């Protein structure tokens, strides 16, 4: 797959493979973060305790923004692959700009979920995967980096659902146009996902978790994933598809 | 293991576990980088082609330094765990300084291998693990990040050999003092490593590689590791130990 070649992106088996790569990650990112306590202070807004000059926003926010700025000068946020959490602060690169051919529909950028992702990460995911609850002041830096990477993995995967949904639409125009025209959510819902194949994916994902690393059993993790992360993946697909005509 | 508790660091089973975590990584970092071409320009000194203002040094150097500066403000380079590649440019943190009790001998900082690590990475490792040779200009940023992470994993592991060797020395003072006093390298050599246990580690490591991802077979990779990386690990142990009295 290459984002400079539409045909290679819209290819179903290719995306199929890409996801396997971007879904295994989120799982590896979670297993990493699961070695630290909850560290509420790392998220409490306005960074209570850290003397950050006029910064307003959690410690996590400062760190993530700070690291997104550093990562941008090397073209990280120019690929249709990446969507930053702080667009208003990412710098430009001293490397040549790459011509990425249009693949998705124009409105595509309007379909952004970043703020939702971080909200479920911090409120719903963290409490479940932490080693324990409480601030671990000697690891605020380690923990913060972990979140930034778990946020980065959740985003890229979730937002890749526009390509996943665009490839699908185009794989069967006649079918989707009808579903879309009748604003039939559930119709769309059942055609972009096969229970038979989704489960085998999760069965594979569980096996990876165990062999990788790991209080949190492999199967329990895959369910945290299946029940809090998956639903958001599909919200991007149906939103995109509905306004596709 | 906690670097604020000497007893928990010097603990043999703990380090045993830590390595398993820091050795599996290097392997995951290699499998990642193995999806890109060699990109010689990314290493060619003085960055031929990239208009970097008075910078002198490869593109990799600019990137790595740039990202080490960003990672430092969150205490990354204060833990006895991390040793930067560009000490003369890492900033300070706006977070409280952590009191890390002395564990290793005073001369410890003199035993630095960073420049060797990057030299074997770029000249010996890259040519073997790349998908192919040649510049892949549309990925110089992706590739560069991969190296930074493979450099970061190689370092932390290799330099952790001072703790690994200090724990050993202290685990059997009488034994090591004799070996050291006679400047008996091979003696030291055979006592810090058991062929029986080293192989089981590699056997385990191979299994991980396969299940993780993967031209480069799992077993072939583990050998690249065993033959170019391991030797440097032991060079840190014997150097440290020799000047331990
Ligand atoms: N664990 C230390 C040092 C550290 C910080 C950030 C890192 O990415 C790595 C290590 C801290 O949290 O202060
Ligand atoms: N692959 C693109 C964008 C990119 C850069 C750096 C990254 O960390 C990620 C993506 C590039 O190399 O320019």
């Amino acid at each position: 797959m290459d984002f400079t070649k539409p045909e290679t992106v819209l290819n179903l088996q290719n995306i199929r493979d890409e996801l396997v790569r971007m879904e295994d990650s989120i799982i590896f990112k979670f297993i990493e973060r699961s070695h630290f306590a909850t560290c509420p202070s790392v998220y409490e807004a306005n960074h209570p305790g850290l003397e950050i000059p006029n910064f307003k926003g959690s410690f996590l926010d400062w760190a993530l923004s700070n690291l997104e700025i550093a990562h941008s000068r090397i073209r990280r946020f120019e690929s249709p692959d990446e969507t930053p959490f702080f667009p208003d602060k990412i710098q430009k690169s001293f490397l040549p700009s790459i011509n990425y051919p249009q693949i998705l529909a124009p409105y595509a950028p309007e379909v952004n979920y970043n703020d939702k992702i971080k909200k479920v990460y911090i409120e719903k995911i963290i409490p479940l995967i932490s080693k324990r609850d409480g601030d671990d002041k000697n690891n605020f830096g380690s923990v913060a980096t972990r979140d930034i990477e778990c946020l980065q993995s959740l985003s890229r995967r979730i937002h890749f659902g526009k390509f996943v949904a665009e490839a699908k639409f185009q794989s069967d125009i006649p079918l989707y146009t009808k579903l879309i025209k009748s604003k039939d959510v559930e119709g769309i819902m059942k055609n972009i996902t096969n229970s038979a194949v989704e489960e085998k994916i999760l069965e594979r994902l569980t096996k990876k978790a165990e062999v990788y690393g790991v209080r949190i059993t492999p199967e329990y993790l895959v369910k945290i994933y299946k029940e809090i992360v998956i639903p958001i993946t599909k919200e991007v697909e149906v939103e995109y598809l509905l306004r596709r005509l």
